[PDB]
């Protein structure tokens, strides 16, 4: 998983 700034997943 990357990170959520437009970036992660579902984790």
């Amino acid at each position: 998983c990357r990170v959520v700034r437009g970036d992660y997943l579902d984790c």
